């Protein structure tokens, strides 16, 4: 039947589409699968999003986007050489790029109270800047990560959008344009609007 | 299909261990190229024909989906296995990485005991959830899988710290994987490049 995903009824991003349900929503919209939504209040880690389809219950945004991408057309290449490299970028987005971002942004957004705030911020920015240098050096002049738009691009773009609040992507022209390219897609916009409509409802 | 080539440094628990373990578990012979100084400059590279791979999770995935025993055939079982492979490397492993880099690399920095206590509390919460899921189960989700390879390797970076001692079921989980013959064969082959230098 139809997938049911769970989002929070009140988003900490405040209607900015930054929670981990954004990649899921985007993927479902990109694939054209109608889906049901449940709002929650307070899965082995008790987070969002959960993904439900019959007896199957999924967790982790990476794996949800994976399951959507392989049971439908449009998000993964047919060729297995191409498909394996896509999976590499999906893992790279979440275990290589995202932690570098998260370490910096937590200091930048929330740790202004801490005593050695200045010195720790400089250390996490240093590590982030090398990761982005590497990411931007790879992408160069490409439209997407690897050929056609893929589930890796959804994950990488949603990960990179966590850096909008800090303005760090201003020094990376191709990475900035790359995020904008993803945002310009009608599926992103459909997912963004539905996310924003949850925020206005509560 | 030709035998894969992986790439390690001669400097080390390194990221090739899960890849080594997966290849052993599955029985694929493999060549090892050595290096000193992948868009991100990380070991291991995985080369097989025209396919080049990076990311330990992606390499392990590829090994598991084209050979037998590390991924369940059932699509609902298989999907959940992928969830755990993701949870290991983006939910459990960063908490581990953030604690270990304070615990070892940033002793001389004057913000030590403040930062160490915060990362430990965030770690303990992750381990609480992991212990709670695991319970008295042998493995994460049914039979041994590639998720267990990734998780056990992730958890072994906590050996130096001794934090796993208050999580009896997790400590024994690590030993359960270590006692597998394929682990030992992958452990020794990793130790063969350790001694040649």
């Amino acid at each position: 039947p139809n997938p049911t995903i769970t989002v929070f009824e009140r988003s900490p991003d405040g209607g900015r589409g930054l929670a981990r349900d954004m990649p899921v929503r985007w993927a479902l919209e990109e694939v054209g699968q109608p889906y049901h939504v449940r709002r929650l209040s307070f899965q082995p880690f008790g987070q969002i999003p959960s993904y439900e389809q019959g007896d199957l219950i999924l967790f982790e945004s990476g794996a949800i986007v994976m399951h959507i991408a392989q049971h439908h057309s449009g998000l993964l290449p047919e060729d297995q050489l191409r498909r394996a490299r896509t999976v590499a970028w999906m893992f790279a987005a979440l275990n290589t790029i995202e932690p570098s971002i998260l370490n910096f942004t937590t200091v930048w957004l929330f740790e202004r109270n801490e005593p050695w705030h200045e010195a720790r911020l400089a250390r996490t920015k240093e590590q982030l800047l090398k990761r982005l240098d590497e990411l931007s050096a790879w992408l160069g002049d490409r439209e997407w990560l690897e050929g056609s738009f893929s589930a890796a691009d959804i994950l990488m773009i949603c990960v990179l959008r966590r850096l909008e609040s800090s303005g760090i992507l201003k020094d990376y022209g191709n990475l900035l344009a790359y995020v904008e390219r993803g945002k310009a897609r009608p599926a992103f916009k459909r997912a963004f609007d539905a996310q924003l409509a949850v925020f206005t409802a509560a």
